[PDB]
């Protein structure tokens, strides 16, 4: 490390530095996916965008392998690196809401409880993640995806500017109207192209949510997803029902004899006026017996603390998800079979209908691929034991496998360490030639590679 490069980004960087003889240095290298385990030469905590800027810069000049860190959700492990810089953004946290002007402008390690909670100060509200504490940086440079989404769409549908830091060490504002090529790109096309370091988002008025949460018994599983896939091929944006394969939790609400047992855990949602959630939800929640029912009228900061049932947080994790245009008897049996076989109580076969807002959006408007595939499956193998990853892995692996004769394409922000290639197949030709595009305008020395890579 060369001491002049060195000591001016000490005079330019008015943030934290962990080094690996510190004691906080094996704490903050931890990322959400514990299989990855890499021990960076230094770890930069911003404070700020001049902060990031002289983190880009010396990094630009060491050559040092660099990583990005919102909240550290990657199921790829991408936030952490061996032996590079990990420019950490978790300490910009702030968000400024205009309720009149309903615009939220949020720093680039936001959290998305912390989002939520600022917005919802003003009972205002913008589409995100289910799990309050993943990252907003991340999640919505990949699209972001959630409760509101089929009413408002991705995170990016309501995303308005960006300020971000290219590969130079210069910062642009990209929006519809200033540096627009840079805009499509970062809206759906991961932190490929700079460290965000604010977003601007629309909001929208979101009151009371009636919500629902029970669980069907595997043997009435077929009539159950039938009966959802069905239903969610009509149903008003204002409905989000979601499947969740799982181990059953030792919960009051369940009978003891379901604990630990595969069973479908349905969660489900209406985006407007409760009474008619209400029967709008009784619609859906008798396709089978439901087994501990949960029914409430939860403001939305408290419907996104919700997810997930039993508030357990795995240290390991392995994950296989793609998109379905259709989702057949076969398919539904497959799904079935492979869930019965589930062996941590922390693993879920995520069953989601998108649609609604996000495929009313023309696929060119934006980087973000698939918006005319309804259907999400989500192996997500989550466990803790780090003696038993090979047993875990296997299930996702091989149920992605049998399920892959319907799988297409894949959302960037479900991919595992080991998916570098999918790339290509998830945005398709035409956005990824797009996209390299863009890499080669602003980073074309692929400085910004720890990502779901796009080479210039
Ligand atoms: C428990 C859990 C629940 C989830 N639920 C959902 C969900 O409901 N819907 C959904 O759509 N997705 C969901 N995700 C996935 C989430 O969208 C991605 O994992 C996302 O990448 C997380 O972002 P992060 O900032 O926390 O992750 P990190 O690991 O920090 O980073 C992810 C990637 O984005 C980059 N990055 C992060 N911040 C910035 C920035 N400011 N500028 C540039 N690049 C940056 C990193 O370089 C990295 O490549 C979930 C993930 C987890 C772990």
């Amino acid at each position: 490390l060369d001491p002049a490069t060195l000591a001016a980004f000490s005079a330019a960087f008015r943030g934290e530095l962990i080094w690996p003889s510190d004691a906080d240095y094996d704490e903050a290298r931890r990322i959400w996916n514990g299989t990855i385990d890499r021990r960076p030469a230094l770890i930069a905590r911003c404070t700020s965008t001049p902060d990031v800027v002289a983190a880009v810069s010396f990094a630009r000049k060491s050559g040092l392998l660099v990583a990005v860190r919102g909240g550290g959700h990657s199921m790829a492990g991408h936030s952490v690196c061996d032996g590079g810089i990990v420019i950490d953004l978790s300490l910009m946290n702030s968000i400024k809401v205009s309720r009149r002007l309903r615009r939220a402008r949020a720093q680039g390690g936001c959290l998305l409880g912390a989002f939520d909670t600022a917005t919802q100060a003003h009972m205002l509200a913008t589409p995100a993640g289910m799990v309050s504490h993943t990252g907003l940086g991340g999640l919505v440079l990949g699209g972001g995806f959630g409760w509101l989404s089929r009413k408002y769409g991705l995170s990016i549908d309501n995303l308005t500017s960006v300020e971000i830091v290219t590969a130079d060490g210069g910062v642009l504002t990209a929006s519809d109207t200033e540096n627009p090529d840079l805009f499509w790109a970062v809206r759906g096309g991961g932190g490929n192209f700079g460290v965000v370091t604010a977003f601007e988002f629309d909001l929208h008025r979101v009151g009371p949510v009636r919500f629902a949460s029970t669980y069907y018994s595997l043997d009435e599983g077929p009539q159950v997803i039938r009966a959802w896939r069905d239903h969610m091929a009509t149903a008003p944006d204002e409905l989000t029902w979601a499947l969740y394969l799982r181990l059953a939790p030792p919960l009051p609400e369940l009978p003891a004899d379901m604990h630990g047992k595969p069973v479908i855990c349905a969660m489900s949602c209406w985006i407007g006026d409760p009474h008619e959630g209400e029967r709008q939800l009784e619609s859906i929640l008798h396709a089978g017996k439901p087994h501990g029912l949960t029914k409430a009228t939860l403001p939305y900061r408290a419907l996104q603390a919700y997810s997930f049932p039993g508030a357990v947080v795995p240290d390991r994790i392995y994950t296989k998800s793609g998109y379905l245009n259709e989702l057949s008897d076969e398919a539904t049996d497959t799904v079935l079979e492979h869930a019965a076989d589930i062996a941590s109580p922390f693993t879920q076969l995520e069953l989601l209908y998108l649609g609604g807002a996000v495929a009313r959006v023309p696929d060119d408007a934006t980087a973000y691929p698939n918006r005319q595939s309804p259907f999400v499956t989500n192996l997500a193998a989550a466990w803790m034991d780090p003696t038993e990853d090979a047993r875990h892995t296997a299930w996702a692996r091989e149920g992605y496998r049998a399920l892959a004769g319907h799988l297409s394409g894949g959302y960037v922000n479900f991919m595992n360490p080991g998916e570098a290639d999918r790339t290509r197949e998830a945005y398709g030709a035409a956005k990824f030639e797009r996209l390299q595009g863009v890499k080669a305008k602003y980073d074309p020395t692929n400085l910004f590679r720890l990502n779901q890579n796009i080479p210039p």
